């Protein structure tokens, strides 16, 4: 078995938690063993601990560098009912994201016989009762000049109006994470308000021609926008990275969230058919970034081999509902054409016990 | 042939001139006589008059109600070379849309083989450490209210001030609640106002006070309805949002009674060079239809017109059930079948197909 490491994990809610304990069992330590930091993230016990699990797994993430996620409830009233919540928790993922700071990642996993790009994402509102000028001015620390410009003259009755900031560090990481992330792929890396959009064109181009393997970078615009690059700005297919500025964190999670439907049909009985691959490469893409702090080259070779085996396994015909109903269409569906969620992770555990014996 | 009534028109640039005329000579005008108000909006009489045609349009809708516009070219430099022009003359549509007022409204049109969305600056570089602050001085010489949007302490980056007036938000609330109601559609309005907690919080409620005061009882009366929502919880209805060739604008002023309508693609280029250089193209006439159908259709109501806004329904359904049945231009073969593998017996061309809606107008209202 393969020595993977330090990493931390959190446990979720509802259907995920059922395909997130399959993975595991099926998939992640049959292979591989790991110095494990679990949290549990479960709506039951966040409450319980005052979404103070919460908090504590965020610092090890921050500390351990390697996360990841099993998808969360976020409580609105009608969760707080159901569970008796005893107050409106936050979600986690926001907890987290700013404890850790850094830029998501969403990429879409493609397979072959079914109908890549990364995209990654990167303020003072007040009410004006009546008439008269807004202005927002600028004034330097050494009171060398006043610069105060005219948002608008209220002339007409009140209304609304806002402010909006933005400093060098945050434009710089938005850069590094994204340059960065495009060695690690190896792909191509395009940059997509006259004066403040602008400001990002050229903080890129400085990092770029200052720290920045037949790979390259481009600037664009929305509406300009083969397949195969970084672009800076089923649903059981995408996977969600948040590449932290320092390039050694990274926390990683499935992109959809937890499924209820498919867990209140699992609780009434009835047979379901949840995708575990956006789950499954949560762990791929963590692990493989545990490899690469580690230099772990045994850990790294089952990472893609995994994201092997289940890109194989939808593009040979087996597979769930969620992607038989891509091919052929919903209503032309029948109960042969796809595995259920139990009969999938079979599947890819006896491919992968295939796949890793050669 | 329909007593229309009056209609103001306004023709456009390069290949949607080609196929608007089309679309009167071969759709229209066999059916319907109109009390014609022309306008010329191609780049070579705006230039010619001094962007003069495109006010008179304006103030011509402004007064007749209905209008209908070609796609036209919006100059940039390149342009002004082509055509020497004397200025690099605004958008038309900006022009007309400030005269106007209104919001505009996109709808998809939907083939077998639909949602309606009506969407809604100072920017500044912050070029070292300083205070960026945003200040309020009414009128009265009352305080002067001042917000510190950020001290810079560190270093620099970028600042920016929006505005929004309550005219402008209460236009879009009836705007929105008429464009339901002309299409007896439940209507939804997603602002982002947990993190603009006061902004987009004017927003929710301005909707809710119009809905009441105004709307609450027709809305019922057609069993359709109005709430509120948040961005991402949102993910036959229309869709406000505070922010092709089968894709159609409609600019709804408040009033209710005001409306210009226009296909929502450009002036299609690249066909036209073809088109010049003598050879075969297939641009989609269906969103420049339905352009049509919309205004006619509303002239229609304004006037109790149920003949012609008959034939508006009647030539909508044309356009559809001519796709329906397999006959489309590239761009939609292209859809149906992967655009390396598209052979020309999948689709018509501009000419061919015209010849097609035609057809069916003919066998189709003589029923
Ligand atoms: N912490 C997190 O990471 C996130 C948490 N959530 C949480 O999700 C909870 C409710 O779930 P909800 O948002 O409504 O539903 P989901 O976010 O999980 O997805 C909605 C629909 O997408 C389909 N879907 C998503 N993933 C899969 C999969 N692996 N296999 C098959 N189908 C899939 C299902 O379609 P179908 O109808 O066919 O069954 C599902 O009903 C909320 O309480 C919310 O807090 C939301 C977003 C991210
Ligand atoms: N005043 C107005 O009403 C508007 C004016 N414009 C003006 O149009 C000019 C040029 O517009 P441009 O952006 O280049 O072209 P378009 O915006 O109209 O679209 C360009 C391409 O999209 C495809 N396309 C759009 N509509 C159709 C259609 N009906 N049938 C088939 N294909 C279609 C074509 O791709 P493909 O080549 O592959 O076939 C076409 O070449 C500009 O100067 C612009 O200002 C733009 C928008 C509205
Ligand atoms: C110049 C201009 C153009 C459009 C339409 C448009 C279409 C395609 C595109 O890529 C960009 C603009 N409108 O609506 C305006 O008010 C003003």
């Amino acid at each position: 078995k393969i020595s993977g490491g330090s990493v931390v994990e959190m446990q979720g809610d509802e259907m995920t938690r059922i395909i997130w304990e399959l993975i595991k069992e099926k998939l992640i330590f049959p292979y591989v063993e790991l110095d494990l930091h679990s949290y549990d993230l479960g709506i039951e016990n966040r409450d319980a601990t005052n979404d103070q699990v919460t908090k504590d797994a965020a610092e090890a993430i921050k500390k351990h560098n390697v996360g990841v996620k099993c998808a969360t409830i976020t409580p609105d009233e009608k969760r707080v009912e159901e569970f008796k919540l005893k107050q409106m928790w936050k979600s986690p993922n926001g907890t987290i994201r700013n404890i850790l700071g850094g830029t998501v990642f969403r990429e879409a996993i493609i397979c072959k016989n079914i109908p890549p790009i990364i995209i990654g994402h990167h303020a003072t509102d007040f009410v004006v009762p009546g008439p008269g000028k807004v202005e927002i001015t600028y004034t330097p620390s050494d009171g060398t000049q006043k610069v105060t410009y005219l948002v608008h003259n209220f002339e007409e009755g009140g209304g609304v109006a806002m402010g909006m900031y933005n400093q060098d560090k945050s434009i710089e990481d938005f850069a590094h994470s994204s340059f960065q992330m495009a060695l690690s792929k190896g792909w191509p890396l395009y940059l997509s308000l006259k004066k403040y959009d602008g400001r990002f064109k050229d903080i890129f181009q400085e990092i770029y021609d200052k720290q920045y393997q037949k790979i390259w970078y481009e600037h664009r615009l929305i509406d300009d926008m083969e397949g195969g690059f970084i672009w800076a700005c089923s649903l059981g297919m995408m996977t969600s990275v948040l590449v932290c500025p320092d390039g050694k964190t990274v926390e990683a999670e499935a992109a959809h969230g937890t499924v209820t439907r498919h867990y209140r049909m699992y609780q009434k009985g009835q047979e379901t058919s949840t995708n575990p691959i956006a789950s499954i490469f949560a762990w791929t893409r963590g692990l493989a970034h545990r490899a690469k702090l580690d230099n772990n080259k045994e850990l790294a070779f089952f990472a893609n081999a995994l994201e092997e085996v289940s890109i194989e396994t939808i593009e040979a015909g087996f597979m769930t509902k969620d992607l038989a109903a891509c091919i052929k269409g919903l209503p032309n569906v029948q109960r042969s054409d796809y595995l259920n969620t139990f009969e999938f992770m079979d599947k890819l555990g006896e491919n992968l016990k295939i796949k890793l014996a050669q």
